[PDB]
């Protein structure tokens, strides 16, 4: 009965990346991140974005005697291969929304390489507990059609 938005699920990520210097929280590991309802009229044309919506990667217990920067890069699959930092929906199929997917921007704005391999801005740790923040957000390679939209993708730290 949706003709007119692309009506956001959530984007699911998962990142069990065990280290020395950091622990990662286990409110990290396995988390969701809303994005909502945005109107097709609003997302049509390639580039247009919606709906950024934070969500953070927090380490715990970090030493930095062990590290002093960390970075988190991210995998999944590109929406299609000249637009290698959009994430794929999970289904463009019957009752899924098409032509837009999601970004991962990190905290310089900068929308992340889906190849699990290029990694955000560093956070220069302090000992203890330490927040990456990111965000989401909708970002259409073409006019967006209406649907559901779910996403997924996994992340891992490198420390320095």
């Amino acid at each position: 009965a949706d003709t007119t938005t692309v009506n956001g699920g959530t984007i699911h990520f998962k990142g069990e990346v065990v280290n020395a210097a950091c622990a990662v929280d286990a409110g990290s590991v396995d988390q969701t991140v809303q994005l909502g309802q945005v109107r097709t009229a609003s997302l049509k044309q390639a580039g247009a974005t919606s709906s950024a919506v934070g969500f953070n990667i927090q380490l715990n217990d970090c030493d930095t005697t062990v590290a002093t920067k960390a970075a988190v890069a991210f995998l999944g699959t590109a929406i299609d291969a000249t637009r290698t930092d959009v994430l794929a929906l999970q289904s463009s199929a019957a009752g899924s929304a098409t032509n837009v997917g999601v970004q991962i921007l990190d905290r310089t704005g900068n929308a992340l390489t889906l190849d699990g391999a290029t990694f955000s801005a560093q956070t220069t740790l302090n000992n203890g507990t330490n927040t990456i923040p990111f965000q989401a957000r909708y970002y259409a390679i073409g006019e967006a059609t209406p649907g559901a939209a779910n996403a997924d993708a996994t992340f891992k730290v490198q420390y320095q």
